[PDB]
């Protein structure tokens, strides 16, 4: 009733969402259209602001239906990688875009707040060259399997925010490469694409994987490749970065803070898109 509907901008995994204008405040927003405890987690999360996160304004339950209230962006990076597919993104741009979200992470993390489903459909855009993180803590409260991380996939129950280094280390490659680094079609071809690649993780590499709930004796047992190979032409420093996003063991696995400090970083700028 309060809010004129514009256009379906998409439909996620969690229902509709339209941009919409406020009409007792004119605001443009993103509606989503969507149990007691979901409601509460994700009222907990209006709490939750940093400005390479997408602001949740309002969350309103009413005729027992869940409609949240975003801030509105124009551009999500899927829709800019296609469109620089030929061009490719420049790497100051690609290196202040991963800085940005890795901050948006730091911080998140450290209220012990997961997103657990990042991806390039959920990182917003704006002109002023500023990413940001959408949908950031709805999968706790209530498809693309490519960025799901590998303790994910042998059914770990108990994962950790390094789940969500490994996603943004995907998509850091896949921005350099233009190309989806683990294009997965099933679960098991998943975990496949990331073991022809990364090497079939054994106790060495990871400490506890065979007891996994998902591990199997039999999975083939690759080896691993050169990254040289897999995000050509990233020089040294974003190599070092990637593949220490990239580790198998998510203890192991570089923190969003540290990676903060990471030498690839030394020398990074804001351009605008
Ligand atoms: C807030 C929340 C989700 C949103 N999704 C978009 N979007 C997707 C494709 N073009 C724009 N803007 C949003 C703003």
């Amino acid at each position: 009733e309060n809010f004129q509907k514009v256009e379906k901008i998409g439909e996620g995994t969690y229902g509709v969402v339209y941009k919409a204008r406020n009409k007792l405040t004119g605001e443009v927003v993103a509606l989503k259209k969507i149990p007691s405890t979901a409601i509460r987690e994700i009222s907990l999360l209006k709490e939750l602001n940093h400005p390479n996160i997408v602001k949740l304004l309002d969350v309103i339950h009413t005729e027992n239906k869940l409609y949240l209230v975003f801030e509105f962006l124009h551009q999500d990076l899927k829709k800019f990688m296609d469109a620089s597919a030929l061009t490719g993104i420049p790497l100051p741009l690609i290196k202040s875009y991963l800085f940005q979200l890795l901050q948006g992470l730091a911080f998140c993390h450290s209220h012990r707040v997961l997103h657990r489903d990042l991806k390039p459909q959920n990182l917003l855009i704006n002109t002023e060259g500023a990413i940001k993180l959408a949908d950031f803590g709805l999968a706790r409260a209530f498809v693309t399997l490519w960025y799901r991380a590998p303790e994910i996939l042998l059914g770990c129950k108990y994962y950790s925010t390094a789940v969500d280094i490994w996603s943004l280390g995907c998509i850091f490659a896949e921005m350099v490469t233009r190309r989806a680094l683990f294009p997965g079609d099933s679960e098991i071809d998943q975990l496949f694409r990331i073991f022809r690649t990364l090497g079939t993780p054994d106790e060495v590499v990871w400490p506890g994987v065979t007891s996994m709930p998902d591990y199997k004796p039999s999975f083939p047992k690759w080896a691993r490749q050169d990254f040289s190979k897999v995000v050509p032409p990233l020089d040294e420093d974003g190599r070092s970065l990637l593949s220490q996003m990239l580790h198998y063991d998510p203890n192991k696995r570089i923190s969003a803070k540290a990676a903060l400090a990471h030498p690839f970083f030394q020398d990074v700028t804001k351009p605008v898109p």
